[PDB]
């Protein structure tokens, strides 16, 4: 029953840890979306995904 339980509770930490990797994931392979502009700068773009993802 308390091994049981301590196994429950790692898998639990298991669960958040593997959560928090994929959302380092997606934070180390994200990148800005930039779009040339009358050839003197590159704007950004993709305004409502980046933001969807912030929020979300």
């Amino acid at each position: 029953a308390i091994v049981k339980d301590v196994l429950l509770v790692a898998q639990g930490e298991m669960a958040l840890e593997e959560f928090l990797k994929q959302i380092r994931e997606v934070w180390n392979t994200y990148e800005l979306d930039l779009v040339n502009y009358q050839n003197k700068c590159r704007l950004i773009r993709g305004w409502d995904d980046l933001f969807n993802k912030v929020k979300e």
